[PDB]
């Protein structure tokens, strides 16, 4: 299609004390936001397998499609997102966010 | 689906003195590798528009689709990939590399 949607990419390193089961619950309760936040179109996630980044050991990648930067911003301030971020902020050591329109 | 795939994700910050013309050369030559390295099935890239990574400053995202981690390895050691580094390594200040299978 000719559409011009925008991807929201999250790259995450959890604190060392967070267990694998806790990471799984974190991801599960994040994906559930799709059922609550209108702007959230779809979610994919993955765990890195090559561990190539040395001291910057991010492990988890989450990708969400949105209709525009403005609706990404709607998602950021939605109370279910604010509430998730508040209570799970101590889970992560490093967080990177990117909003972009993929191109050839 | 019937096809398996792994995503190869590159996150990049250029050095401050690199020009927009240089970034365009870099990116065009990278995306052209699909004509040299058959393992590369798709390449999409984009530039972050939000700029909210206060601690790091990454700007560019490149996503390459591969069939498997084995064909990613073929790409890494391919002479044209080594050669791309030979000519363009001096262009980036920071780099992150990830390999993952996206899932729901
Ligand atoms: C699965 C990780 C969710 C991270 C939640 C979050 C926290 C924050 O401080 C800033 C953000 O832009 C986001 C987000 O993009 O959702
Ligand atoms: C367009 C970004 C160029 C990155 C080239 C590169 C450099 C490096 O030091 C390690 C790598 O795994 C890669 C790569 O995966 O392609």
């Amino acid at each position: 299609g000719p559409g011009m949607a925008v991807k929201h990419l999250i790259v995450l390193k959890f604190k060392d004390e967070i267990t694998e089961a806790q990471k799984e619950e974190f991801i599960k309760t994040y994906v559930n936001l799709v059922n609550i936040i209108p702007a959230m179109k779809d979610v994919y996630w993955g765990k890195d397998v090559t561990q190539k980044n040395k001291e910057e050991g991010y492990t988890h990648i989450v990708e969400v499609t949105f209709e525009s930067v403005e609706t990404i911003q709607d998602y950021i301030i939605h109370p279910a997102h604010v509430g998730f971020g508040d209570v799970y902020r101590s889970f992560w050591e490093k967080l990177l966010i990117f909003d972009y329109t993929p191109r050839k």
